[PDB]
């Protein structure tokens, strides 16, 4: 039937558990390395590790050791890109080291680290240059494989550091960094490896960022500037000057993310409305500035704190094929596109299986749907062209219950069902053999494999003892590796499976049949290019070889309506109801308007509403090219005219050096008339004020309110600016008028007396007591009560102009008391100022006389003569019943016995009860 | 009958008019000078002058001239005090000069002036030292009779410059000046001849430096709420003057600091009418009440006057006018202000029926210093150069009036009053009150002359001249010990002056002997001889004796002391008399008690408290016993903390985080050495200090988190306990604001203005709203306001916001229409799903709607305005302007809305519709 070999190997170290990282190194070397690492729970995440090395297809592993003292290698060991050099890092309790090897891990030389470690990053082409992120947010660099080190930046952000492009930027030693400047600022720096001392420079002028520097592998550079009202986003093509990215003007953005800047254009996702659910997919032009709509809604989750994810996948086998998941209402649908985002379509159902009754769904009512990147407790692989295998549902939407493994071998044109429940999938020999293992918690020893692209499957016992399946790997050939811990023991075991005994013959050039790449409409001209791949013949058993030849038949097509899409500000009308696709101009934008900050001398390029698909290679010249070659920019009218006083302004005292400053925005080319009126008769006309750079002096004589009016007049437009100023300076003193003592739940009339009588514009801050934030009042008087007893501080603050006066006063709040009203004589009013000291002394003398006439305690009588113009008094009698005797005694000592007052020479005042 | 000589002289220069100044010079010289000056009307006041000199009792005047070019000497020529030196000043059009003479005006030497002139001032004793006030407010000085000059100060105040005392201050070259410092400050300088400056304490002043001839010095410090006044005795440290604590003062004025005490007048309540007369102690600090109400007017702009007069004949006799309700009464005192009494009526005259007033119902009243003259003349001044002679005009009844002016006199210092003249008369004393001359003050010409030799009991008339003369002025020989009178005036408007020198010496050839005088004991209205604890007796010339009182007059020879009695003591600071006067004792008033310590009593010093009684200052009664009440109280306790104040440097309104905040603390009433200063800045920073107010250095702090904080300070002593609080706010960031307003709306339509700020709900914000033509804005605490527009056209609406100490401001232009028609508009429900409140979205939607309406009706586009409102349900208003045929347009628009659907392509495959709205 079949023919294969299985070789098992157990890691002899029984002290093995948790995780492991297995990696090959180089081609035509046959050397494999394994790192067995032990994680820790309860937020510990501390590690213990062991190293294994093989040099014979992974059949004999030796456990490597380093010195009598065993160094604990951390999880991350870094290989050199493109060049076989290995670096291992170690971490303990605040003590670290490194190990270097240039002999495929044969001789590890130890070196120390004079700093912490978090991650590393090599150079794309230079094998010996590498930089390091120090855990306390530092950036070091080394050009000698990390033997010696030097310092660069000290406040770098997490994982926003990138090397220069190999092909672009002309400089291989550039380092783009994002770092914290000032207190609460972030800026984008650019240094060199050897000289970062004073050589860096700043490409963006302003340089504020909320941690969002991003430069993808290709030629584009991005920047995210946070602002006051609405944030902005800038872009740089070929490291040129930055330009503000053009999004839909009124589709306001919240967050955005760069999905893929592949080939010559950019794909971005922008969440418009804060649904925390749906994103919109937009596509740019060559420079990455003019963005247009592509897809409406896509799923979005926040798995990690800083990392968000968007349900979209590029098929790496065929360039220009994308899959996505939309969410409308509460329904999750799946769509796929071959036109690189122009037109999306649903998935074609298979309607067949090994146990598939054909009563299942038809096109019109329910389709196929797939789980892309989200696994509600999934892998979709694509290493070979046209082979797309994944788990999904089949119906009107996706659900969490059903997980069925479907596959397609012709890039989505023909779908077929294979497995029930999820299965780990592995391709071998450029999609020559497809292996699958059931993902489950129970142990097993089975193995599914297919040779005819998923049409006929075969089972085989690859081992004897059942093993828990942990992972599958393949050679950078037909060597498969299955690693996992067995049922009985808890130690690791690897099984190397060799399919090379079967079909030993090498494929010739005539052993493949041609398969033309089509779409769901049967059209061959995809992206203006007819493509055809090679598929192994069913009646042929051979190995596809060291290098696979495919996509040999590639022809060009003539340009058609399907090869053009809408530009910035244009959308498809009626969903192409009339005939075919038509890009009509939406309401918000018209092609007449100039772009933001068009400066004279430069030339912006407007569009007619149609643009060729980027990287489409159809026969150009004719066929609705619509290349405008529009170079123009018009003269600007005076806009954003601003007038102010030097500093924070809006406060003046008479006879003071007031300095007025004026500023403009759009342009200084035209001669401008500046008419100026300062509201006090001073009329004056000036010219070239914004270009002169000199302020205007003025001194106001009379206190009052004034209005400054300025008019800027040109041949293009006409603008006006106004500024109201107040000159109200003198504030001498204030006073808080308040009763010195009052009972609980009694209405208190607080008053704020100022030096000028009823000032026109005053604000009052009132501080009651324990409550911190004060009350705002426009009137002099307020009314308040006291629920608590004891002593309370009442504070008042006033500020007419830019000067503040403030006064506090302590008041007593009683509880056990009796109230007695008191009339005074009429003559006293002729010698009664509102001075509180006079009132206090009058109350003291009245209390003294009452104590002399009743022989009762003096501290138990409180006299308050009030602030009213008619002299009215209140007598509070405390208890701490016998209180009736004291009350009667006081009433008799008031009525029957006159309480006399010697005010001035020959003037007597009397006090009695008050109705 | 009588015997006298009259010698007339006419200034031969017929070109003479306007004014003249006549002055003598020296004794035993017989030299007189006259300066005839000609003023000019119509705000000109430019002068032309001539000089006359005589050397024989004014019988032969020579018109002096100086050089071929006649220099016009201005009004002021200055003589040397005490020393015969004369200085003349000249003025032209910005060119001046001076003339000096040391030979009684025999040889005038000319010198120039390198500056302007306004007034001069000599030294009390140094004849060659003199200072000058330059018109543009400068002060120059010269020690060589004004030949050479040097500069002192450049911003001096008008007539507040004084020389040092001759007896006091130990320094003769001191100059006390008041000058303007900084911008809007005034200070008191003390300068010397060689260079100018301050040794004594000083501050801000509102032009009120005053140093009377005697040993006292005063100062008036203006403050914020209530001003203060300081005093300095014998040029010592200044002390705050003690007035009644609750009798609040408005203005005060120093009347007389004569002998050993001070008299001040203080207006308590702003009646612009009555002042209160107060008396001080030796140092001039503890003031007590003396008199209640006195008249007060503002005749000149800077000069005020108070109706009170000191009798220069007898020290300690004062006259005053009180005003109660609307009645003006007159009072006099002999006790130097202790007890006042009304005037005794005469009840007799040459034509005096005795039915006139009696004591109980109506008295005598006199016009002291006030001349209410609706008609011609009527000006009254009461003079007293001789002891006991007081002559003046007044009324007789219950009060003073403007009508009646009758000249009364008293020769025994107010004990016996007598009526003399009807209507006013100029009066002149000769030979220490030996001959009394009088001339009727009137507009008509006259040639009569009244004179009396028996102290105003028998009067005689005499034709002193032949032709009737207009009476201009009267003068006498220096010393007032001769009998030469001089009457000057122009005769019958003959355009020239005439002087008449009258000599009474023929009738009085004898020199008085020591036995030609009779004794007159000085008494009061009660007949008591012990006045001021001193029996006094003066000399009066006998009626049967014709002699000249002589070069020097001997009087008050009998002066004996009396034993101290109740009448020789008065109340001290804070004590008043019980019941009323002339009835029933210095009792302590309510506001002050003798327990309290004085202001700023420092440990180690000893203040002297009082019992409520003090001896009349300068009373020389037999002391030792008789209620002396000399306490000899030397003690001082520690003072409690009073007037604790805490603030930020300057007028800090608001603060931003991470800023240099400087806190300052100060005390006022009293100072204490050991002091606890507890301090809490409301952000966890607790700290205790000592000697904060004495160090004088602020405290630095930087707030980190924005918010509101409270600074609390506590001063703790063994005497008391004080606390000071200061609330501060740190609310700095204001990024941007926006005025949300409909771009256009009709007349009398309710407009909802809104002010959007960067924070959605800022806690404490004030909003200033500027509607349009009205200047003063409206104040608001809420974001939104509602207003209308009565006028049409274009209107600017402005809004201003200020949370902390930062201001944001935004304006917007709105259109107000008149000829319009309103159409409501429903939008589709789907549109609400893509409708943000961004105004640009709304404006573009309105623009597209207007475009489609213009395409569907072919009517003008500018006459259709679409406003889609800010409401969450999308509602639109369409305004159709006229500048009838408007019905056709309205019907066309309604049909183009209903019958023809107005489509809107929002997004790919989404159509919106608009129609009419119920
Ligand atoms: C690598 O190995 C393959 C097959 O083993 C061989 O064809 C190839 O030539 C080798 N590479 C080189 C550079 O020789
Ligand atoms: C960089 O610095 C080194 C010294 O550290 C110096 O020799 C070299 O010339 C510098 N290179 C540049 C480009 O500044
Ligand atoms: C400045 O003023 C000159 C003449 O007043 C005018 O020609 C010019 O256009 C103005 N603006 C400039 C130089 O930018
Ligand atoms: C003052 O208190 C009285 C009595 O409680 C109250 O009627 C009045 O409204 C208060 N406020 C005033 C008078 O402004
Ligand atoms: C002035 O002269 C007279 C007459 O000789 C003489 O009595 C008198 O004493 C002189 N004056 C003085 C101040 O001596
Ligand atoms: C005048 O001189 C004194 C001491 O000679 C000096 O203190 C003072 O400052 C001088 N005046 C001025 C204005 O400098
Ligand atoms: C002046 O004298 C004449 C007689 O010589 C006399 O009739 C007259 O009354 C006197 N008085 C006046 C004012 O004429
Ligand atoms: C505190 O202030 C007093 C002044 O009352 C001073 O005498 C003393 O030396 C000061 N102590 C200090 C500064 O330590
Ligand atoms: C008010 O001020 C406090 C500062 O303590 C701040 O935390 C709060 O956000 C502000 N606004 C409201 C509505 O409390
Ligand atoms: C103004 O605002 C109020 C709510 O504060 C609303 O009820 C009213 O309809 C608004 N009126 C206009 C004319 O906008
Ligand atoms: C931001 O700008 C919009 C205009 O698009 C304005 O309506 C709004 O008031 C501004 N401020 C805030 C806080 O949104």
């Amino acid at each position: 039937q079949v023919s294969l070999i299985s070789t098992s190997f157990v890691l002899k170290g029984d002290a093995t558990h948790n995780q492991a990282m297995v990696h090959w190194t180089g081609e035509n070397s046959s050397v494999i390395l394994i790192l067995t690492k032990y994680y820790h729970a309860d937020m510990g995440k501390v590690l213990e590790s062991s190293l294994w090395r093989s040099s014979d297809f992974g059949t004999t592993y030796t456990k490597l050791t380093l010195q009598p003292g065993v160094t604990t290698v951390i999880d991350n060991f870094y290989i050199c890109p493109a060049k076989i050099i290995l670096v291992s890092s170690s971490l303990g309790d605040r003590e670290q080291s490194l190990f270097l090897s240039t002999d495929e891990g044969a001789t590890f030389q130890k070196y120390p680290v004079p700093f912490l470690v978090e991650t590393l990053l090599f150079h794309p082409k230079e094998e010996d240059k590498v930089l390091a992120y120090t855990k306390d947010s530092k950036l070091y660099v080394s050009s000698d494989l990390g033997k010696k080190w030097t310092l660069l930046q000290e406040r770098v952000t997490k994982d926003h550091v990138f090397w220069a492009v190999s092909g672009v930027d002309d400089d291989p030693n550039l380092v783009h960094v994002e770092a914290q400047d000032l207190s609460g600022g972030y800026r984008y720096y650019t240094c060199l490896i050897y000289n970062c001392s004073a050589q860096p420079h700043i490409a963006p002028f302003s340089g504020p960022i909320d941690r969002g520097s991003l430069t993808v592998q290709d030629e584009y550079i991005f920047l995210k500037a946070t602002s006051t009202n609405r944030t902005k986003y800038y872009v740089s093509y070929r490291r040129s000057d930055f330009v503000l990215m053009k999004l839909p003007k009124y589709a306001l953005p919240k967050d955005l993310q760069i999905i893929s800047t592949d080939e010559q254009q950019v794909f971005v996702a922008v969440q418009e409305w804060n649904q925390v659910d749906t994103y919109n997919l937009y596509q740019s032009d060559l420079r990455g500035v003019r963005y247009s709509l592509v897809l409406e809604n896509v799923r979005s989750s926040r798995q990690a704190e800083e990392n968000v994810v968007i349900d979209i996948l590029e098929v790496r086998g065929v360039k220009g094929v994308f899959l996505a998941n939309q969410k409308v209402d509460g329904k999750v649908t799946t769509v796929i596109t071959y036109n690189k985002g122009r037109d999306w379509d649903y998935l074609r159902p298979p309607s067949t299986d090994m146990n598939g009754k054909p009563t299942n769904c038809q096109p019109p009512d329910c389709y196929l749907h797939l789980h892309l990147r989200w696994a509600d407790n999934v892998h979709t692989k694509d290493t070979a062209p046209g082979l797309i295998m994944g788990a999904g549902n089949l119906g009107s939407q996706l659900v969490e219950y059903k997980e069925e493994m479907y596959i397609t071998s012709d890039c989505g044109h023909t779908w077929r069902q294979v497995f029930e429940e999820e299965h780990h999938v592995l391709y071998l020999d450029h999609g020559g053999v497809i292996a699958a293992i059931k993902d489950t918690s129970i142990p097993l020893k089975i193995l599914k494999f297919s040779v005819d692209e998923g049409h006929t499957w075969s089972t085989h016992n690859f081992t004897s003892t059942s093993v828990f399946v942990d992972g599958l790997l393949s050679e950078p050939t037909l060597v498969m590796t299955v690693f996992g811990h067995i049922s009985f023991r808890s130690d690791w075991e690897l099984v190397k499976v060799d399919f090379r005994p079967s079909f030993p013959r090498q494929c010739g050039e005539d052993d493949y049949s041609s398969w033309d790449l089509t779409d769901l409409q049967g059209d061959h001209c995809i992206m203006g290019q007819q493509r055809s791949y090679r598929k192994r013949k069913s009646t042929s058993w051979c190995v596809k070889g060291r290098s696979f030849t495919s996509a040999l038949t590639s022809r060009v097509c003539k340009c058609r309506d399907s090869d053009f899409l809408c530009d910035y500000g244009f959308e498809r009308s009626s969903s192409s109801e009339s005939t075919a696709n038509k890009c009509s101009a939406n309401f918000w934008f018209n092609p007449l308007s100039p772009p933001e900050d068009c400066v004279l001398g430069q030339t912006y390029t407007s569009s007619l509403g149609y643009r060729k698909v980027v990287s489409n290679v159809c026969e150009g010249g004719v066929d609705l090219q619509q290349s405008p070659v529009q170079l123009q920019c018009p003269l600007q009218a005076p806009r954003g005219l601003q007038v102010s006083i030097r500093g924070e302004a809006v406060a003046v005292r008479p006879r003071e050096d007031v300095l007025f400053v004026v500023r403009q925005e759009q342009g200084d080319v035209l001669t401008t008339k500046y008419q100026v009126d300062l509201g006090d008769g001073f009329k004056a006309m000036y010219v070239n004020l914004t270009l002169t750079g000199e302020p205007i002096r003025h001194h106001y004589e009379s206190p009052g309110i004034y209005r400054v009016s300025v008019r800027a007049e040109n041949m293009a437009g006409h603008d006006e600016a106004v500024l109201f100023v107040q000159v109200n300076s003198p504030l001498q003193a204030l006073y808080l008028e308040v009763v010195p003592v009052i009972g609980v739940n009694q209405e208190v009339n607080l008053t704020a007396v100022l030096l000028p009588l009823n000032p026109n514009l005053t604000v009052f801050y009132w501080w009651i007591g324990h409550s911190l934030q004060p009350l705002l009042s426009l009137d002099n008087s307020v009314t308040t009560k006291f629920t608590d007893a004891g002593d309370v501080r009442v504070t008042v603050q006033a500020a007419c102009g830019n000067s503040v006066l403030q006064d506090s006063r302590l008041v007593r709040v009683l509880d056990q008391f009796q109230v007695v009203p008191l009339r005074f004589s009429r003559e006293l009013d002729t010698f009664n100022p509102n001075t509180p000291e006079w009132r206090e002394d009058v109350g003291l003398v009245v209390t003294r006389l009452l104590s002399k006439e009743t022989s009762i305690p003096e501290e138990l009588l409180v006299t308050v003569v009030k602030p009213g113009l008619p002299t009215i008094a209140d007598l509070y009698v405390l208890l701490p019943l016998t209180s009736d005797k004291r009350l009667a005694a006081v009433q008799q000592a008031l009525n029957s016995h006159r309480i006399s007052f010697i005010l001035r020479g020959g003037l007597r005042i009397l006090v009695e009860l008050r109705d």
